[PDB]
């Protein structure tokens, strides 16, 4: 469980490092600093306006942005539930 | 589990083939090519703006569009969770 | 499981009968006929724009509309997961 | 289970007391009275427009508003599922 929470933090920071670099210049309100990114990625992880709100307007500049977001969502959303189930089991 | 992931991919591609044909001409931004569709259907699967954002404006042109989306949502959303639970069970 | 699916259908139709009567005249696009309602209630059940999209504009006319929606959401969302878990267990 | 439901109500009321005080003057439609807050926090708990709809416009006035909402979401969303699983377990 502690190992799962460790993996998620490592993935979460690395993803926010990558997102800052990739879309920060073109989309500063969402990926401007590392902070803005960690906030946006948590939001995208919770799925609130992930597509119409974030990915779709982002893809209008970077057409392959989905190669980062869809796997991010697939990974984090799986891990978060898996971690929460693990807490409940323990 | 691998069989569940196989079913989902087959369903996902067939649904995106169908959606492209059905609503692609009337709604090109969302169902224009097969690619646009696979992206939209994953989004509809995660439920982000599925109705107000997609189904409702789609239904304004095709009034029975709900016959495709509601079962799609019921099937995929069930399968995804069922697959993820299956991964967790096979891990323990 | 079949009993759970039966309860949900009964609740779902009764809620759509009630919603049609309550907000159909004032909000026809969402609760006009019984059909429009069954569609809106499934959407509200999935949570897509339940508040900002439906409840909030509805409450601007009917200020207590939350007494119907919040319990509806609490009941249906519990039952749906409970049913899906039941299918998986069986 | 009853203890979990008790914790959630205590947390839910305290959070809505805090939110009313913090953002009520600047955002009255959402955190004006204690009632408006309990409604908004349930909505934020279900995640419907939590960020683009609530937190993001709130953060434009209070830049650290995320210190209240993100932990609120992490706590309540965990507890709600944990309670619902607990009901299901106690039923079997
Ligand atoms: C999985 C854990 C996810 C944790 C996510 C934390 C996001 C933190 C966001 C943040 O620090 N700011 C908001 C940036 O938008 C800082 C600004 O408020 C300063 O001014
Ligand atoms: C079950 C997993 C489902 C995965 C879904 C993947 C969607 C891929 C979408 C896609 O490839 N595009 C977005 C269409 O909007 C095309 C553009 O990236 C285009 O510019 C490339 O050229
Ligand atoms: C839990 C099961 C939930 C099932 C919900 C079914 C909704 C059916 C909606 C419907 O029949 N219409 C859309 C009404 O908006 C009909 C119109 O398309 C006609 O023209
Ligand atoms: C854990 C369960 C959380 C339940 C949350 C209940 C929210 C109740 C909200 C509420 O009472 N109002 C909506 C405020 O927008 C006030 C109006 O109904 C007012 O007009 C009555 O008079
Ligand atoms: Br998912
Ligand atoms: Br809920
Ligand atoms: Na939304
Ligand atoms: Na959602
Ligand atoms: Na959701």
């Amino acid at each position: 469980v502690g190992s799962v929470a460790a993996l998620l933090t490592v993935v979460f920071y690395i993803a926010a490092v990558m997102a800052t670099n990739l879309y920060g210049a073109t989309f500063p309100e969402w990926f401007g600093d590392l902070s803005k990114s960690l906030y946006t990625l948590f939001q995208v992880m919770t799925l609130e306006s992930w597509s119409m709100g974030i990915v779709r307007p982002v893809m209008n500049v970077h057409p392959n942005a989905w190669v980062f977001f869809i796997p991010f969502i697939m990974l984090t959303t799986f891990t978060v539930l898996n971690l929460f189930i693990g807490i409940i089991v323990d």
